[PDB]
């Protein structure tokens, strides 16, 4: 064979999401209506207080009150209802999928079918074939289109995902790689309880969404390289494997949000970057971050000693669309370049479970 | 750009392991509807007998046991929600199975668990975060800052699957080390008998458990024994195929179906597969040397009959299906270990696997001295 002999650069962007948004004046009263619910004023009132300190104003969403009205099974917080949350899943992430891999494609400037690689990570699904296989279809990728199918890699995927593309397109030469990264928060939703706060944190923080990149190296000249990926790494925050968890169960798509969470990112993030990159301040450098909410904004900021403008396009993310896990850390990068239009290098991280974080050394071109 | 590997990425070491408890079909029949409390359906037994007895299985392993399952009734009992007592135990058992196995691996490789850089794993058997891949980390001492990809569920063709993308991330970094680990737990599917659907006594006297692991690398060291460089690793799909074939997780357990036109549908298909794969770079292809996930018996004879193939090229295949049974994404990682063995002369050869889609995924391999 041949081999590519550049950096892979990230040609093109794609998002998306669901026709449905909810923004977080009305998330309140819509959860607790819903979730047959509104007698529990005082909880509804610790849920107000909760969503106006996360930094959201607004999000999308696949599910409606028709098709929870369809399925009360989601709202039973003690009954099971996986399998009809993983049939709507089935159908919706490959739509919402394509439709950001269309736009991606579209901003490229070549067909579906120049494709090589197909990289897809969602926490929304658990079947096989997987999207993958059905965005061959919605696309027009060809039949010999080389798959990867990540199943829930929670919210560091998509640079995860990212981190593949980037050897996939440089070990081949014309290897072009699309990154799809997807989420349906429906996989978590169920009614409140009086104690469990995850499930407010959850419903006051996540949206749906889909994000998609075209990844490639020794770019034509008719191709528009954005970002090039120097160097893609990922490290591990030691004893916190206890602050972030997620698992399928029979009920949904479960967990653990620990408060630690916050201060973990805070205190090791700094240190985890140096590891990562080591080899002129961190203002010096661009960043496109995983919005945690605002408080882990707040966090990496702190750490880092960053001015307000660096972290915005990430905060513009979290405030117009909410956390998408994996896809959203994709949206940041997207919102970074539309209002570009200084720094030469920058870095593309997040956080998930471990705690695991994930990134890349950017380097911006024209 | 950084440095990159100089030749292609080649398996350096291979490890297997499998659950203490072992099974052979003549006692499958008996163990399966005792524990299943439907040993009064003398004429279902009979079915699942003669079944068991041409799937070309002669014993499996099984982290399953009766004990066990007296202590989850829950299991057998196809109307009834068990997801969550199904992946309590595979969230410790599959690591620390595929521990076994990556040691036994880096035990032959003969370098540190250090010099890792990355770490590909792939189960049906799993959906955690942190997932199987994480685990390992504290498991094997490998260091923090080891680069993991885990795949939840990707069927039978995971173990290719997760090869195909080591072959990058070894070639693509100057003195990568890739452990790449499948593994397989089949009381994800385990339930009791039915009258409606087979699926379950095709899936009881086939499937069994099992780990492989592999280090892949380029640029071997004067200490390193090159076994298998991967030449080239692709994969295809099968026209309107999909509906013969599939798998997802449900409240009962891991479901999916298994149709009759699969094997026929490899058969008629692989040829194509082969060469719209590996087209430029590859008078038979029984010049060349095989490792093929094993479906089951009647899957080898179609792909025999298919490529033309004589016996002993699917041998070491057919005997890894005979000593463990089908163990989904790790059995053609087995198959190229038995190779091994069983080579202890054609230099280029297919490492091949089949899966929901339908789907080929493989590589061309070449072996060295």
């Amino acid at each position: 064979s041949q081999r590519a002999d550049g950096l892979a650069a990230v040609l093109a962007i794609g998002t998306a999401n669901p026709p449905n948004c909810v923004t977080q004046e009305e998330i309140p009263d819509f959860y607790f209506r819903v979730t047959n619910s509104d007698h529990l004023t005082a909880l509804k009132d610790k849920f107000k207080r909760i969503c106006q300190e996360m930094g959201v104003q607004r999000r999308y969403l696949h599910h409606t009150e028709e098709m929870l009205s369809a399925h009360p099974e989601f709202v039973d917080r003690d009954a099971p209802s996986l399998d009809a949350r993983l049939d709507i899943a089935a159908d919706a992430v490959p739509e919402l999928a394509a439709e950001a891999a269309k736009k991606a494609i579209a901003e490229w400037g070549r067909p579906a079918a120049d494709i090589t690689h197909l990289v897809v990570t969602t926490n929304s699904g658990a079947h096989v074939p997987g999207v993958d296989f059905r965005l061959v279809p919605l696309l027009g990728l060809r039949p010999s289109v080389r798959r990867t199918m990540l199943h829930l890699n929670g919210c560091f995927a998509g640079c995860a995902a990212l981190r593949l593309a980037k050897d996939l397109a440089e070990n081949s030469r014309g290897a072009r790689v699309l990154v799809v990264a997807a989420e349906l928060t429906l996989m978590y939703f169920t009614g409140p309880d009086e104690g469990c706060f995850r499930t407010l944190l959850v419903q006051g923080l996540f949206g749906d969404g889909a994000a998609a990149v075209i990844v490639g190296a020794d770019a034509d000249d008719v191709e528009r390289p954005l970002f090039e990926i120097v160097s893609a790494a990922q490290t591990i925050i030691p004893e916190s494997d206890h602050a972030l968890n997620m698992r399928f169960t029979e009920r949904r798509l479960d967990g653990v949000l620990g408060r630690q969470v916050p201060g973990l990112i805070g205190d090791n993030v700094e240190r985890c970057l140096l590891d990562m990159f080591g080899p002129g301040g961190w203002n010096d450098l661009f960043w496109a971050v995983h919005p945690g909410s605002s408080t882990i904004m707040d966090q990496v900021d702190a750490a880092l000693g960053l001015e307000p403008g660096k972290l915005a396009a990430s905060r513009r993310v979290l405030s117009d669309y909410g956390n998408m896990s994996g896809a959203t850390v994709i949206f940041a990068l997207d919102e970074l370049r539309r209002q570009r239009k200084w720094p030469e290098l920058g870095v593309m991280m997040a956080f998930g479970p471990g705690m695991t974080v994930d990134a890349m050394l950017l380097h911006a071109t024209s």
